[PDB]
């Protein structure tokens, strides 16, 4: 059991300012203590300097190409996350990323991927976060990710971009808790047909049904290795309110939690990413160690946490 | 694909003021622009004007038949929806009637079920609106709509409802959501043996099985088609704050969104009425949106949209 | 039809005041006049006089042994409960128990055992309240009445608790809502193998089902009396919020009610416990009512008030 926490403090995917503090503010908490508590020999894995980072953001505006935002600055944070990944994956230690906006997914999916290349990819996501370069309206690089993963719109993405390894394929790919999908994003995992698990599905089949769908979907040479990035705007809001895209009629708290514990359980869960936790987007102070709280429970719970005897 | 928005801003079968302004803050929210982006050629169709009748209503205290309170009043306007609805129909678009007290679903049922004879209704509603005209003890006639429809205590029916058609029998109503029965309400349902599945039965079967059985429970011959009152009562008040009698322990917003979806997945919805929506009663303007975009909402999904691609 | 709602208002199972006052509290709620309601003749059984305890509690810390607090007052203020609900059960009446912290479940439990010895026993609780007493932390016994009822680490048990029949075997009790078992306890319920279902059971096969294989696990010799020891905290707070140990990720409230109807349609309740609603221990009094009218709610439940006609 060697775990390596790494840390990536980076918002440059999304606009408001706050996402990179995720990191700092989990392991406050007590993320690394919780983790050795369930056995785990942890390590801290710091990739680049929050501070440095966001200055070099709130300042160039100039980073863009299009319509899409920070290109430049996304691409050289993302390959350090990757190296990082990948490299504490050939040690044979279990990545545990937390950002940080949904950007960082490109590092730590194509980090897990480059070792464990039959790995499947459970997207916990409220969106589908796989808006294509010419296509994103926003130009917000933490809503497209996937595109750039599954290499979607080759010849619209950016030099900065080449280093990307073209190793996750759209048939190992699952989401859970769609609800916010763009129509381009709708078209596209339509036409590539990838596993998606809507609201619908949940509120239609309940969440073990669709927690094992989606395991299966991915996970079809058998039992294959498995890595989750987890949004927590996946929850709803009234449970994660501290968060940059909140959308109502999301995963209960409950339901949240639970989606962690089969994943546990299954053992095969190779890497896992808690994104998206933003303590300055928050009301009360209430706000914010709800969220935070949350960030390490899914953490708890996806490392073997449970509420009777194991 | 030809809708008909019927406007019926009326609040003659309750106390409060305020649902008259349903109507207007539906479609400020874009409830025409929704249905027209859902493919739908709409027209608007205004049956009444909201201020003239609250005025009439606001001042004649002496419109009453025993506890039964503007017998008068109510039976004109919703002869009005009545011959509205009913032309709707004939002119074969889809009648969207937006309220308004429940106490209009006397013109919108008579309406439909006068074209479409054999069409099943789906009220789904906290509440069994079916106090008979002795019966009622508020003598809040938005609570009477199906004693009158199905012709029950004829006897004590006031002449000013001579005009409703007998057009809907006890085997073609079932309910969803009830949680509020009176007990007068509760002997009438079991002796006509309504199709009823309260709250109970959604936590005894889930929302999906509920749906599936009260579709089925009016389309016994085969598949006829479909028409829903929807009382926004029936979701909990933690969503649908901004209402006149709320009841805890109602539909979350999730299934009352997913019990929508799956109306419209099956293809014979003939008419829907969105109804009890009173911006005034509302707290903070929080309370207000929540409310009416929730009309919005069950509009959307009633009329085909979807999260995933369709 | 002969009820005893027994008045055990306790508060020396823990350290917050204010617990005493739930049984008048939940009168003035017209908690008979409820029971009344629902055909039962009741009758008010007081077994002590909240403001003398509460007076020799307050005051006296002397009392303890160890980490535990207050087991003489504990002791002598729980074996009036069990002669009283004894005495109750043995008129042929049925013991509706209002407290007071869950401390006093060690008089009702025995009271009720000893007249129906094999008596199952469901603890809806988010709790497993079954800490030894060289094993409790806090020391607060109302954490420890099932290891107290079941003879675990004799021993260590006061003299005080002498008078405590051993009645109830590890195979006759089953847990409903749990989600904050202690490390101790959960290798407890693990060794005695006893049949608890948590947040997750609820989550995976959902509130019917589990209900159904609670009444089962203790129901073996085909159908024997049935008890129910309810404390109001099993509730998520969002509906319970003026409750001593609140734990988030808990029962809706209709899965709460639901579950009472469930135990009520299988007709084998014997005896009732509702316990844990402290006043005082709320923001507003929309905190108090809330949780007072949900101790109403689960006895009316409990006692066949249904939603519809029966
Ligand atoms: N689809 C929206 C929102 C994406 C949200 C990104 B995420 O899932 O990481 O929060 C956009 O492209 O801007
Ligand atoms: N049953 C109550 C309340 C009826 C509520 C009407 B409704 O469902 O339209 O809100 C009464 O007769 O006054
Ligand atoms: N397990 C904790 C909390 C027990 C809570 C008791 B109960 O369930 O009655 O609220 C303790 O021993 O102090
Ligand atoms: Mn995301
Ligand atoms: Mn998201
Ligand atoms: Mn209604
Ligand atoms: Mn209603
Ligand atoms: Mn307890
Ligand atoms: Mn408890």
């Amino acid at each position: 059991k060697k775990m390596s926490i790494v840390l990536a403090p980076f918002s440059g995917g999304q606009p408001h300012s706050g996402v990179e503090l995720g990191p700092d503010y989990l392991l406050k908490q007590g993320l690394q203590q919780d983790m050795e508590k369930l056995g785990w020999d942890t390590r801290l894995e710091r990739v680049f300097d929050g501070k440095v980072v966001e200055a070099r953001k709130a300042s160039d505006n100039g980073d863009r190409i299009g319509r899409v935002k920070r290109p430049r600055l996304t691409a050289e944070c993302t390959e350090k996350i990757y190296k990082c990944v990948r490299r504490v994956a050939e040690q044979g230690r279990f990545p545990l990323t937390i950002g940080g906006d949904h950007s960082i997914a490109l590092g730590t999916v194509a980090g897990v991927l480059s070792v464990h290349p039959d790995a499947g990819v459970i997207w916990v996501d409220a969106h589908a976060d796989i808006n294509t370069m010419s296509g994103t309206v926003s130009g917000n690089l933490h809503g497209c990710p996937l595109s750039i993963l599954l290499g979607l719109d080759r010849e619209n993405i950016p030099e900065c971009f080449s280093w990307v390894p073209q190793v996750l394929k759209p048939n190992k790919i699952a989401y859970i808790g769609l609800r916010a999908v763009d129509d381009e994003e709708k078209k596209i995992l339509h036409d590539l047909n990838i596993a998606a698990f809507s609201m619908h599905h949940v509120d239609r089949y309940g969440i073990d049904k669709v927690v094992s769908m989606a395991i299966e979907a991915v996970s079809p040479k058998g039992t294959e290795p498995v890595m989750v990035s987890y949004d927590v705007d996946t929850i709803d809001p009234l449970y994660v309110p501290a968060t940059g895209t909140p959308v109502r009629g999301g995963l209960s708290f409950r339901e949240a939690l639970f989606l962690c514990e089969r994943i546990a359980e299954c053992g095969r869960l190779v890497a896992l990413d808690v994104v998206e936790c933003n303590p300055l987007l928050a009301a009360t102070e209430s706000h914010v160690n709800d969220t935070i709280s949350v960030g390490c429970a899914i953490a708890r719970c996806m490392m073997g946490e449970t509420l009777l005897y194991t």
